[PDB]
């Protein structure tokens, strides 16, 4: 029986036999509940992309839980040579780790790496599809609307973690188009504005979501649910 | 009233409320009938991709209006050191603006940035949906034949432009194909061989997109349509 | 007549009117059981992404052999910078050569190259789908399941290589999955271990996919089919 917390922007938490953390975005995110010592021990980190707002602080988790960060070769190149220690993957790829199986989804987004003033090229962007107790959670990551995404509806994904904040990623319309095509048992919005205050934006999500037969269980950062 | 100008290449100037210009190549474009001088004055730039016959001339065409540029993270990261203002989104991603919607739109292509003889990363390529007073115009950009673009179908474009010059992307036969999957009321051929030794492939195109039920506009570097 | 010898990793040499090889990693590949001496003429390079492992040899066969480098726009620019000959497309773009026609396919993967120990930016990654004397050769590059695949069911594919490795590459479910999207007369597996173990997977791989009503010709390094 896991616990998967939503911590704010793409931030998700999910404790279980291991502890998995995704994009952990902790330090300078106004929106996440808690800081760096309030997270327990991580054994593993997931980075769907480059973006210093997904990419986050894994580097100094990585090193004071002597985690390994599971992200794509680009990605875990840059990693390595701060001396953190990795497992590289690529988009459509799996593997089965000891708390479960990991499979990176394909994403539209850049996966830029800003060091210092320079972009560093951090492969291309993507979501994971996590296989822990028979149980299936979807980060989408950051993502626009793709086709891609009808590859998951015969995976029958139990939790699907959906951005629906706009400009950067899609609104509250597009998402709803990728709930359905995905057609998992729950959705959670998340990223919704990049923004302290959504409940407007959040709940139209919710209602025309659920319109289209889909349960989404709204999680404020902080809230977990159980599965 | 709007007026939907095609200046060769893929530079798309469009006149209305405010004057936007998609992928400036203009000074260094051999089939570009105008100059720089020629140019209105320019509210908005869309950047497609980092490509150097697409980014063009937006680094001085932003400076001298004082424009702002609206294309990818990576790419208005690149612009802002040059000292130019931005508004940076996403693929998938939208953004209500004064003048009307603007959305980033997939695509399979590249988006290198050439600095001097460095190639940086200008995140990944896309296309554009604009929204204008109920008005639909779609630009793809340099992009092969993507499944992406049947998303656009339930849009109801109103124009589409689409590449059909071959080896960097789509040819006759795959533009045709888009143009199906996109189904707008027009679709206007860009990005052709250069040189004007391509009017075989344009009519070539204008016969098998119209054969499908699709009107055809092939507009010379120059003409123009309203909306 | 053609002789298509799967040489391990992906590399797949044809050898017709002209003699072609696409990413060919050679003489750091355990695999590969010939050296760079052991190839025939070269007439013309293909490389899928920038990867070393497909990038390969590629600078060094070309200039021994005065053959021309095809791959997308970001990769000949950097080979161009190493003195290299380059044909630059890019994803979804055709040419017809003197030997045949080479079009670029789309991928999901990164495409980084990596020189001394920083990352260049490489493009998007593909796949080429070659047509030699009406016969068509898809080698899919390195790549996870993708909807785009299913673009190629109308090309009727003779062969198609695919990769079957997982973690950096679609495993054998999803490779399975590809073949029915793709639906080749042949299809020939790679990227397996390459290790000589683990040779279940390729088995499995054939057995599964040949109930899908697709042959599977298992090629050793060193085997070859005509075609
Ligand atoms: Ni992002
Ligand atoms: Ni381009
Ligand atoms: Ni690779």
């Amino acid at each position: 029986g896991m616990k998967v917390t939503f911590l704010g922007a793409a931030v998700v938490l999910i404790e279980g036999k291991k502890n998995i953390i995704i994009d952990p975005f902790i330090s300078g995110n106004p929106v996440c509940p808690v800081k760096l010592e309030g997270l327990p021990k991580i054994d593993y980190i997931l980075v769907t992309h480059g973006h210093g707002d997904h990419l986050g602080d894994a580097v100094e988790i990585a090193k004071k839980n002597d985690a390994t960060v599971i992200s794509n070769y680009e990605i875990c190149h840059y990693l390595g040579k701060k001396g953190v220690k990795t497992h590289a993957m690529h988009i459509g790829g799996s593997y089965l780790f000891d708390f479960g199986r990991v499979k990176m989804t394909p994403a539209v987004h850049g996966s830029g790496i800003l060091d210092g003033d320079s972009m560093i090229y951090g492969g291309n962007p993507s979501g994971f599809l996590i296989t822990i107790e028979g149980k299936k959670i979807y980060h989408a990551g950051d993502t626009g609307l793709t086709r891609e995404m009808e590859l998951l509806a015969e995976e029958n994904v139990d939790v699907a973690f959906l951005p629906i904040g706009g400009n950067f990623v899609m609104d509250v319309e597009d998402a709803v188009r990728a709930a359905v095509m995905i057609k998992p048992k729950k959705v959670v919005p998340m990223h919704y504005g990049t923004w302290e205050l959504i409940f407007a934006d959040v709940e139209l999500f919710k209602k025309k979501v659920e319109e289209k037969g889909v349960e989404c269980v709204i999680l404020e950062p902080g809230e977990s649910l159980e599965l």
